[PDB]
C-alpha cells in the first residue's frame, strides 16, 4: 500500500489549500532534531523535547519554514519536571535563523534563555520568549525586530522563575518597533510603564508586576489600543493562593484621573487585584467604546453602593466586581447603586464574593430595565436567604448563578484567585433559562419555593442537602423545565411518582444520591421512569445501587441511561433471576453505561435482557474475567462495545459470528495475550478496534484479513508485548506499509525482544536476515 | 543455614505443645495433592484448589491425620468462579479415609458430591458437607457416623445451589447418632422437622427452609438443646435481597404453644423472618434460661405494644425486634409495651425498622430501670424528631445507636436482610458512652442540642448535613467528650476557635468535609489545633485541601495526623515557600499520613519542615517519580517509611548513609529494576523491607550483606521480574537456603526467563549446569 514507510517520529500533515507542510514532533523524547524532515516543511513544532542546542545545521534545508515552535526544551527549574530536570539552557549558535527567509513565527518559550536571540530574519511577525531569563530589554537588541507585530516577553521574572532584580527596560526601547501590535510584559517584576510605546499597539499586557503608580502621560500616544491589562499591580493578597506582596501603606495602584484620555479605541480594561478603593468617574469621560471591565479583587464594596463612574459606560457589555468584600464583615444585604441602571448595553454582571446574608427583590432593582442582561453571577456570597420568586422579573436572562451560597428555607474552578488565568502551558445552558443553585444548603423543597418561575428550562440543585422523599408535588410550578440536575443530594425514591410533575423534563441527573441506596432493606422505586413521557437522558451514577423493590424500569422515551458506579453484581447475583430484565422495557434505550459495577462475570440472561435498540454498551472497569462473546448475538443493533479496563484474556473465535453489527470494539487495558486464528474474518462492519495495553506477542495475517483492516478508521495496538522474531515478519511488514491509522507508532509500538530488539520500535525494524 | 530447602508449596507450622504439624495448602492452584507432605502431619488443608479426585494414595503415609480440610475443590456453579469453572465433581475412591484411625474432623463442603461419603473411620467427630448436592438422607448412609458429634449438611438445595425437589429425610435417620450435638440442615428445602432426633443435641439449625408447621412433639426429647434456629420458614419477603417465597395466604410459621416445653436448657431461640403476628406467652412457660431471642423480620409491630411474653423472660440478655414495621404505614411514635420493664437481665435491645416519626422521652420509660441495659439500637427508623437530652436517663448505657435516621432540628452493613448471615466462605465504643447519630439529617447544631449530655465520651455525627462555621459554642455541654466523629459534613473552618469547647477531646475526625475546601479563595483556618490541649489524633482525610489562610498548624499534644487525599502538591507548588512548615510546630507528632496528595515530587524544604519527633511517614500513592534519599537525614526519628504505590525507579546507593533510624522501609508497587551495589550495607537498624511488585531482575550478594538480612523480621520480594540465568546463582542459592521470612516463595517468587524457566518458582530451581 505504501512503497516507502515513514520512519520520522513526527506527525506529518498536508494542507495544500494552505500550502502548509506541518511536521509536529511534540513530546517525542527527542535529544536531536530528527533527520529526514520534509524539505517543503512550513510549520515545524519541537515542543517538549530535550534538544540541547540549535545550529545552522538545524534548519539548513528547511527553506520554506514560516513557523518554528521550539518551546519547553529546557523549562525553568520550578515549572518543569523534577524527575527529568533540564541539565542546561538551550544553546543557540549564530545565524541559526538568518537563513529562514520566510519565517513569520518563532516560539522559543521556556528554554532558560538569557538574551533575545539575534540574527532573526526581517519576515518575523511574532516572537515569543516567555519563561526564559531575559529581564533587561535594550533597544539595541530589538533593532532586528523592525517588522515584529506580536512580542511575548512575560514570565521572565516572577516567583516560579525568579530573576532576583527589577525588570529593566531602556527608554524608548520599543518605540521604533513601528508595526508592533501586541506587547506582553506580564509576570516580570516590572516597576514602571515603559515609555514611549509605539502608537500602533492594540493590546498591552502589564499585569502581575511591581508598578506602584501610573503616570498621566504613560499611555497618551496609544490611540489605537483596544486592550489594557494592569491587574495585579498592588495586589489584594488576603487568601492569595500564590506568594503575594502588597504595596506599602495599603496603597492602591495610583492612576491619575486623566491617564486614559488618549485610549479612545479601548474596548477592554482589566484592573483586577489593584487594591482600589475608588473608581473615579473621570477615568472614563473619553472612553465611550469600553465593552469589558474587570474590577475584581479590589476594595470596592463601598464603591458598589455609589459607583457614579457607571454613568460613563453605556456601551459596556460585561462588568466584574467579584471579591471586593470588606475583611471580617458579614454585611446584611447587597447595596447596589442606582447607577447600575445606566448600564444599558450590559450582558454579563458578576459580583461574586461581596459576602452578604440576605438577598431581597428590591436590592436587584437597578437591573430591572437592563434589557440586554443575560448573566447575573452572585456566587460565593454566603447568602443564607433568597426568595427564588424574585427572579419573576428576569425571564430575559440566560443564567442566574447563585452557586456556592448558604441558601436554605463556565468559568474555571480556580478563576478569581489564580495568579495568571492566562498562563500558557507547554452543561445545561443550551436548554434555555438556567437557575444555578448548586452547592447551597437546601435541605427541603416545597412546590411554592418555585412560584412565578414557570419559565425555567434548567434548574441546578446539585450538591445541596436534599434528604427528601419526592412524591411528585415538589416541582409543580416548573412547567417548562427540560433539565434537572439533582446530583449530590440524598434523594429517597420511596414513591415512583417522583419528578412526574416535571412534564417537559428531557434530562434528569440523580447521580451521587447514594445515601438511601446504601441502607439495608429500604424501599427503592426504580420504576419511577414510566411517568416521564419525554425523558431522554437519565443519569444515576455512583449511587451504590444494589437492591430494588421494582424489577423493571420502564420508559418509552429514554435513549441514554448512565448506571455507572452501582452494584449490578449484587442485583444480578448468580441464582437470582429477578433483575435480569431491569432495562428490557426501556424500549428506545440506545446508550447504556454500566461500567464500574463490579461485574466480574455476566450471568446468562443479561444479554437477552437488554432492550432491543441498544447501540452503545459500556462494560468498562468491571474486573470482567470472562465473556461469552456469542451472547452478543442478542444485541442486534449493537455498534459500540466498550470492554476497556477489564481482565479478559481472549477475543472471540470469530467476531463476525458474534455480532454482524459491531462497529467499534474497545478492548484496551485487558490481559489478552494472543488473538484467535480467524478473529476478524468477515467482520466487514468493523471500523474501530482498540487492542492497546494488552499482552499480545504476535498477530498473524489470518487474524487480520486486510479486507477488514482496509475499512478500519483507527487500529490501536500500542503498549503490547510484541516479539520481533522472524515469525513476526508479516505483522512488521504490514505495520510499516499500511494505510490504516495506528497512533503512537513513533513512541510506544515496540518490540519486547528478543534481547537485541528490546525497546526497539516496530516501524524501524529491519528483518532482512529472515530473507537471506 | 538450611541444609534441605523447603520446596513444598504449602505453609507448614509446628505447635509442639499440641503436636499439631499443620500443613496449609489453601489456594495454591494445585491439581494434585503435592508430594512430600510430612508423615507426622496432623492438620492438612487443601481448600480452594482444583484436585479432581481423592484415592487411598491421597493420604497413604499420613498415619497421624486428625483433620482433613478439603473444601471447595469443585464449588457449585453459582457460588464458584465463573472464569475457572469446575469441570466435574470431586471423585472419592473407596477406602480413601478408612485408614486414618485418628481422624476427628473432615470438611468436604463445596465439591458437588452426590452422596454421603462412605468408608469413614469411627474416630470422626466432625463431618461438614455444606454446598454439595446431597438432598436425601437415609439411615443406612449414617450408620458409619456412630461417634459423630457435629454434622453440617446445609446449602445442598437452595437458590444458589438448587436441587429442584424437596429435601428428604428418612424417619429417625439421626436417632442412632447417640453423640450428635450439632446438626445443621439450613438452606436445604426441608419441609418438616426431621424426627426423631437424638436427645443429645445441643444445637439444631433448621433455618431458611420450607417448614410451614412445627408439630407439638417435634422437639419433645431435646432436653439438652441450647440453640434452636427456625428462621426463614414462612419468610417475610418484602424488599428481600434474595429470591423469597412466602407461605400461602400470608400464613406464619405455625408453632404450637407447647412446642418448646422440653427445651428447659434452651439459651438461643431464633425466629427471624417467620412472618409472626403474635408471640404467645405460653411458648416460654418452661424455658426459664433463655438468653438470646431474635424476632426480627416478622409482623410484630402491634405485638411490640403488648408483648406479654416478656414477663416470662427475666434472664433474657439480648432481644432483637428489628424490621417489624407495617407495610405502607408511617406511625407517629413508638409504642413499647410496659412489659419491657420485666426484662431485668437485658443488655442489648434492637428495634431497627419499626418506622416512626418522632421519638419522645416517655416512649422509653419502660426501659428506664433496666439496670443492665448496655446497647439501645433504634437505627433505620426514619425518625424525624428527637430531643437528645432524653438520654440523661441512660447514662449507664454504652452505645445509644440512632444511626441512619432523619433527625433534624458492630453489625455488618449486610445484616438483617442478608440471606444467610452465617454462610461460610471457602470505632469509638472503647472510649465510653457513645451516642451514634451518624447518617441523619442534622444541618445545624447549637449548644442546647446537647443539654444534660455531659456524660458522653464519644459522639458520632458522621454523615450529617452540617454546613456551619463552628466558633466553639456549639458543643459546650459535652465536657467529657473524648472522640468526635465529624466526618462527612460541610465544616467551615472560618474560625480557629472551632471545637475548642471540647476540652477533653482526644480524637477528632473531620475527614470528608471537602465542600468548603473546594471553594477558591474562601478562608480556611487550619491552626484550630492549638486550642485542643489533649488532642492526640486528628484525621482530615479526603478534604481536597489545596489552600490555607494559616501557614502553620500547632499543637503541644497531637501525635497522629492523617492528611490523606488532599492537595499538598498545590500547597507546596514549586516556588511557593509559605506552607513548607505547615506541620513543623506539631511538636509531639509521631505519625503523618500524606499519601494520596498528588506529590509527584517533594519540594526542597518539606523534610526540613517536618516536626522533630516524626516516626511513621506515609508518602504512598502519590505518583512520586523521584526521591532525594539523602533528605531522610533531617528525619532523625524516622522509623517507618511507606513509599508504596509510586513511580520510583532506584533505591539509595547506601541506605545506612540516608537514615540511621529507619526500621521499616516499604517500597512495594514501584518501578524499581535493580538495587544499588551496596544498598543495605551496614543498615543495622533495618528490620522490615518490602520490595514486592517491582521490576527487579537480579539481586547480588553485595546489596544484601548477610549481617543485615539476619536482623530482618521480614523481607518481601514477590512479584518481581527475576532472571534465572547463571548470573543469578547466588540469589537462587540464597533464597532456597535462607532462614529469613519471605512470603509467597511457593506462589509468587518466580523466574520471568530465560525461555526454559519461565513461570518456574525460584525455590524449585536447579542450577547445577552453572557448576559443571
Ligand atoms: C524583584 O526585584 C526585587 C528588587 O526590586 C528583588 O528584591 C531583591 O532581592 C534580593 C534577593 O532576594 C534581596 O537581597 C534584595 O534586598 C531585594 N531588593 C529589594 C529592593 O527588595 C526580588 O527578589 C525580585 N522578585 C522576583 C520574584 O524576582
Ligand atoms: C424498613 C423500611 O423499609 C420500607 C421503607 N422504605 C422507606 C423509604 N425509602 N423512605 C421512608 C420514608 C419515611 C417513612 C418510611 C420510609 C420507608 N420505609
Ligand atoms: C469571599 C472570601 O472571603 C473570605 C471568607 N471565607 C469565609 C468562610 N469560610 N465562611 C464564611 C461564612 C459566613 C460569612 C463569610 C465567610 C467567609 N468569608
Ligand atoms: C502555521 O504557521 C503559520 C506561520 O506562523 C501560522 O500563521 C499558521 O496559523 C499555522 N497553521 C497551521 C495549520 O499550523
Ligand atoms: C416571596 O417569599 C415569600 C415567603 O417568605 C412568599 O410568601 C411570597 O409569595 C414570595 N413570592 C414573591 C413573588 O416574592
Ligand atoms: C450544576 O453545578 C455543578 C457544580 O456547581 C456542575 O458540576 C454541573 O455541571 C451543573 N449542572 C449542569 C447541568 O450544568
Ligand atoms: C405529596 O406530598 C405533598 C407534600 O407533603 C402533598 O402536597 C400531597 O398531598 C402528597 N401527594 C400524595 C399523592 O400523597
Ligand atoms: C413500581 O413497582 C412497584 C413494586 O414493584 C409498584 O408497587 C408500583 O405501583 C410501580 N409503579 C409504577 C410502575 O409507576
Ligand atoms: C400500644 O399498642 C398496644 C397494642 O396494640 C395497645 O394495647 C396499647 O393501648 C397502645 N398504647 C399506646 C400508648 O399507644
Ligand atoms: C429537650 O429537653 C430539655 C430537657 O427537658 C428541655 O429543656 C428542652 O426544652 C427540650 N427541647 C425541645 C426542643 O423540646
Ligand atoms: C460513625 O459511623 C460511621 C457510619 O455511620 C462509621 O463508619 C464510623 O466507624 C463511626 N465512627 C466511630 C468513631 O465509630
Ligand atoms: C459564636 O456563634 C454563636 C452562634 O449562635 C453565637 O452565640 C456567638 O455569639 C458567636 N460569637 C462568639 C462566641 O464570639
Ligand atoms: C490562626 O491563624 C490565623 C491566620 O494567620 C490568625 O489570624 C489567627 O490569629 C490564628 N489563631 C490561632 C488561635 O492560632
Ligand atoms: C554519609 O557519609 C559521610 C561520609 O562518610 C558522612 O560524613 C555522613 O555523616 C554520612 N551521613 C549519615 C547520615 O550517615
Amino acid at each position: 500500500a505504501r512503497w516507502f514507510p515513514k520512519t520520522l517520529p513526527c506527525d506529518v500533515t498536508l494542507d495544500v489549500s494552505k500550502n502548509h507542510v506541518i511536521v509536529d514532533c511534540t513530546d517525542k523524547h527527542l535529544t536531536e532534531i530528527p533527520g529526514g524532515i520534509p524539505t517543503n516543511t512550513t510549520n515545524l513544532t519541537l515542543t517538549i523535547n530535550h534538544i540541547p542546542d540549535i545550529s545552522p545545521a538545524s534548519f539548513h534545508r528547511l527553506v520554506h519554514l514560516v513557523e518554528i515552535d521550539f518551546r519547553c526544551n529546557c523549562v525553568p527549574i520550578r515549572l518543569g519536571s523534577k524527575s527529568n530536570m533540564c541539565p542546561r539552557r538551550l544553546q543557540i549558535k549564530p545565524r541559526s535563523f538568518s537563513g529562514l527567509t520566510y519565517l513569520k513565527s518563532l516560539y522559543l518559550d521556556g528554554n532558560q534563555l538569557l538574551e533575545i536571540p539575534q540574527g532573526l530574519p526581517p519576515s518575523l511577525q511574532l516572537l515569543s520568549l516567555e519563561a526564559n531569563n531575559i529581564f533587561s530589554i535594550r533597544k539595541e537588541q530589538l533593532t532586528e525586530l523592525a517588522n515584529i507585530e506580536i512580542l511575548y516577553l512575560g514570565q521572565n521574572c516572577y516567583y516560579r522563575n525568579p530573576c532576583y532584580v527589577s525588570y529593566s527596560i531602556e527608554k524608548d526601547a520599543f518605540l521604533n518597533l513601528t508595526k508592533l501590535k501586541v506587547l506582553s510584559l506580564k509576570d516580570n517584576n516590572v516597576t514602571t510603564v515603559p515609555t514611549v510605546l509605539p502608537s500602533t499597539l492594540t493590546e498591552l499586557y502589564l499585569y502581575n508586576n511591581m508598578i506602584a503608580e501610573i503616570q498621566e502621560d504613560d499611555f497618551n500616544n496609544l490611540n489605537q489600543l483596544q486592550i489594557l491589562d494592569l491587574s495585579g499591580n498592588c495586589p489584594r493578597c488576603y487568601n492569595a493562593p500564590f506568594p503575594c506582596t502588597p504595596c506599602k501603606n495599603n496603597s492602591p495602584l495610583q492612576i491619575p484621573v486623566n491617564a486614559f484620555d488618549a485610549l479612545t479605541e479601548l474596548k477592554v480594561l482589566r484592573l483586577h487585584s489593584n487594591s482600589l478603593q475608588h473608581v473615579p468617574p473621570r477615568w472614563f469621560k473619553n472612553i465611550n467604546n469600553l465593552q469589558e471591565l474587570d474590577l475584581s479583587q479590589n476594595f470596592l464594596a463601598k464603591e458598589i453602593g455609589d459607583a457614579k463612574f457607571l454613568h460613563f459606560l453605556p456601551n459596556l457589555i460585561q462588568l466584574d466586581l467579584s471579591f471586593n468584600f470588606e475583611l471580617q464583615v458579614y454585611r446584611a444585604s447587597m447595596n447596589l447603586s442606582q447607577a447600575f441602571s445606566s448600564l444599558k448595553s450590559l450582558k454579563i454582571l458578576r459580583i461574586r464574593g461581596y459576602v452578604f446574608k440576605e438577598l431581597k427583590s428590591f436590592q436587584l432593582s437597578p437591573l430591572h430595565n437592563l434589557q440586554n442582561l443575560e448573566v447575573l453571577d452572585l456566587g460565593t456570597n454566603f447568602i443564607k436567604i433568597a426568595n427564588l420568586s424574585m427572579f419573576k422579573q428576569f425571564k430575559r436572562l440566560k443564567v442566574i448563578d447563585l452557586s456556592v451560597n448558604k441558601i436554605s428555607p463556565v468559568l474555571e474552578q480556580l478563576y478569581y484567585f489564580r495568579y495568571d488565568k492566562y498562563a500558557r502551558s507547554c452543561s445545561c445552558y443550551k436548554y434555555g433559562q438556567t437557575l444555578d443553585l448548586s452547592k447551597n444548603s437546601i435541605f427541603f423543597i416545597k412546590s411554592s419555593d418555585f412560584q412565578h418561575l414557570s419559565f425555567l428550562k434548567c434548574l441546578n440543585l446539585s450538591g445541596n442537602l436534599i434528604s427528601q422523599t419526592l412524591n411528585g408535588s415538589e416541582f409543580q410550578p416548573l412547567a417548562e423545565l427540560r433539565y434537572l440536575d439533582f446530583s449530590n443530594n440524598r434523594l429517597d425514591l420511596l414513591h415512583s411518582t417522583a419528578f412526574e410533575e416535571l412534564r417537559k423534563l428531557e434530562v434528569l441527573d440523580i447521580s451521587s444520591n447514594s445515601h438511601y441506596f446504601q441502607s439495608e432493606g429500604i424501599t427503592h422505586m426504580l420504576n419511577f421512569t414510566k411517568n416521564l413521557k419525554v425523558l431522554q437522558k437519565l443519569m444515576m451514577n455512583d449511587n451504590d445501587i444494589s437492591s430494588s423493590t421494582s424489577r423493571t424500569m420502564e420508559s418509552e422515551s429514554l435513549r441514554t441511561l448512565e448506571f455507572r458506579g452501582n452494584h449490578l453484581d449484587v442485583l444480578w447475583r448468580d441464582g437470582d433471576n429477578r433483575y435480569l430484565q431491569l432495562f428490557k422495557n426501556l424500549l428506545k434505550l440506545e446508550e447504556l453505561d454500566i461500567s464500574k459495577n463490579s461485574l466480574s462475570f455476566l450471568p446468562s440472561g443479561v444479554f437477552d435482557g437488554m432492550p432491543p435498540n441498544l447501540k452503545n454498551l459500556s462494560l468498562a472497569k468491571n474486573g470482567l474475567k470472562s465473556f461469552i462473546w456469542e451472547k452478543l448475538r442478542y444485541l442486534k443493533n449493537l455498534e459500540t462495545l466498550d470492554l476497556s479496563h477489564n481482565q479478559l484474556t481472549t477475543v472471540p473465535e470469530r467476531l463476525s459470528n458474534c455480532s454482524r453489527s459491531l462497529k467499534n470494539l474497545i478492548l484496551k487495558n485487558n490481559q489478552i495475550r494472543s488473538l484467535t486464528k480467524y478473529f476478524l474474518q468477515d467482520a466487514f462492519q468493523l471500523r474501530y478496534l482498540d487492542l492497546s495495553s494488552n499482552k499480545i506477542q504476535m498477530i498473524q495475517k489470518t487474524s487480520f484479513p486486510e479486507n477488514v483492516l482496509n475499512n478500519l478508521k483507527m487500529l490501536l495496538l500500542h503498549h503490547n508485548r510484541f516479539l520481533c522474531t522472524c515469525d513476526a515478519v508479516w505483522f512488521v511488514w504490514w505495520v510499516q506499509h499500511t494505510e490504516v491509522t495506528i497512533p503512537y507508532l513513533a513512541t510506544d509500538v515496540t518490540c519486547v525482544g528478543p534481547g537485541a530488539h528490546k525497546g526497539q520500535s516496530v516501524i524501524s525494524l529491519d528483518l532482512y536476515t529472515c530473507e537471506l
